């Protein structure tokens, strides 16, 4: 079956910016259809607005290796042993840029990686109870033996990277989603990129 | 190679206090080439942390999803009504399991049997501290009833739920992560819970 209602079954009455700095905190005021058939009353929700991002999983299909980038993310501090995380290449998307354009650029800049073919993985909402942020992931064909370049660049086997997901050593959403997808799809990907 | 001793959090300055909070972290950290950074500031969205339950019936190979509006999805989605995992915020002194069991009962009338941790992830750690801890919980999908803020309960085959991830019809991080895990692990999990 699936979801019942569409973007046309909600009325956004007004938006209000409660905080504006590098990012924003907005208040949405809205009403929406109910499953029974009625119309909700007026609801307000706080929403963290920080734009949207492109993510690239660098995968070498011949070596069966991924490239990860390590750097500090201070928001991890309170719930992690260390705030230095192993992550995918990623960048914010500015007006007029494509996901692929940003993903290729950041792969070159962050990890010194020239990307061959790309393929979409998935596009996901990071945490839609409280933020609008959407991240669109591509897998990018790389030669992992060329990975060069603060930030530290790591080359590891696909199996090792996935075991690190299982063990909680990689535990940021973008990387977890990308590496789980790779564990499910690497056979067909290796075939396609031969 | 760095630990928390390699960070100095100078201050956390309140930027906004409402239902959620926004703080300015002011900090210095050690550099890979040696030495410390200067003062760095980052805006961090603080909303607590969450417990997430993937309700899985191993006898029937079915999963239970809950549907409701998430207005933050509006600007980038076909619809702001999302198909999701049971979830709730963890309050002081609560365990992940306490919250998962409570929300499973309240939102979907489900009693939970055995549980296994799937994984615990940071939603978007460049800008928010939020951590979400996912459990898979054994349920009898023939007890999945809608109760009676506005939620609809869906019972679907695991294969359909995973096909919806592939198609983008399920596209929130918690549900994508849980259902990808299930697609990787269901054969062993069904054996473990039907032995
Ligand atoms: N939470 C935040 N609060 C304030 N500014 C931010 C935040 N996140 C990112 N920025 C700004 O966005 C720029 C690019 O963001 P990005 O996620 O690439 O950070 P980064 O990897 O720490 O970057 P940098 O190489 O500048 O250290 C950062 O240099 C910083 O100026």
């Amino acid at each position: 079956q699936g979801i019942t209602f569409s973007k046309n079954d909600v009325e956004i009455i007004a938006r209000e910016t409660l905080y504006r700095g590098f990012f924003s905190l907005d208040l949405y005021r809205f009403r929406h259809r109910l499953f029974n058939g009625g119309m909700s009353g007026e609801i307000t929700r706080e929403i963290f607005e920080r734009g949207h991002a492109a993510v690239l999983l660098p995968f070498d299909p011949v070596r069966d290796e991924v490239v990860l980038v390590e750097q500090i993310r201070i928001a991890a501090y309170d719930t992690s042993e260390s705030p230095w995380l192993l992550e995918m290449v990623a960048g914010m998307i500015e007006a007029g840029e494509t996901v692929e354009d940003v993903a290729r650029r950041e792969a070159l800049e962050e990890a010194g990686l020239e990307v061959g073919r790309t393929k979409p993985i998935l596009s996901y909402l990071a945490s839609p109870g409280g933020t609008s942020e959407r991240l669109s992931i591509l897998v990018g064909e790389v030669d992992a033996s060329t990975a060069k370049g603060d930030i530290r660049v790591h080359v590891v086997s696909r199996e090792q990277a996935y075991q690190w997901v299982e063990e909680g050593k990689i535990d940021n959403a973008a990387s977890v989603i990308a590496l789980q997808w790779l564990q499910l799809h690497y056979h067909n990907l290796r075939n396609e990129w031969t």
